[PDB]
């Protein structure tokens, strides 16, 4: 499910944010902007509580997940909090096993081919290219050859100027979270609306 949902919505937002209240008030601004995919990164305090309290957006059409989930306990809290897909910055075999057994979509972070191949051998063909700011669209374009069945989600370093540049290389959905979360909820929504339309058109 989550795979085609990503390929359809073509953007996911990670919330580099402060306290639960501001995280909640900022996860609405992006939703009204059209970014229906939202990740509550555990760097915010009590992201489990944020997801539990904000599950009301599920009915409206938001897709809430957990980002920067480093540990299996954090994966627990994310699943029992109602998040429908866990995201990690690195590759974690035990987290990927728990996600596999609980049917929770998981896209770990792989920067280099020797991590990408391990990810493939664990069964994930949708991967988080972290950090995009370091690798570039060149990594995706050059790795499209040897591994054409792996499709990337470049989180970090994606902004207005080059988002469809990353899209012209074969990614599903950028993972922008500081050029679409840094501001007040009246301009966060404005950036989301001007950022989910350039993705659509370019």
């Amino acid at each position: 499910k989550m795979e085609e949902l990503f390929k359809k919505h073509k953007i996911v937002a990670v919330l580099r944010a402060n306290s639960v209240e501001e995280a909640k008030k900022k996860a609405l601004a992006v939703f009204l902007g059209g970014v229906h995919l939202i990740e509550i990164t555990f760097t915010v305090p009590d992201a489990d509580t944020v997801i539990k309290e904000l599950s009301f957006l599920k009915e409206m059409g938001a897709i809430i997940g957990a980002g920067t989930v480093t540990s299996v306990e954090q994966a627990r809290k994310a699943v029992e909090s109602g998040a429908e897909f866990i995201v990690s910055p690195h590759l974690d075999e035990e987290i990927s096993q728990f996600a596999k057994e609980k049917g929770v979509f998981y896209m770990p972070g792989v920067m280099t081919p020797t991590e990408l191949v391990k990810a493939m051998k664990l069964g994930h063909t949708i991967l988080k290219l972290f950090p995009g700011e370091v690798v570039g669209p060149q990594f995706v374009k050059a790795m499209k050859g040897p591994f054409p069945n792996v499709k990337f989600v470049p989180t970090g370093g994606v902004n207005l100027d080059n988002v469809c540049e990353w899209f012209k290389a074969g990614v599903l959905a950028v993972g922008v979270g500081s050029a679409l979360v840094k501001g007040t909820p009246v301009e966060v929504a404005e950036k989301a609306k001007a950022f989910v339309e350039k993705i659509r058109g370019c």
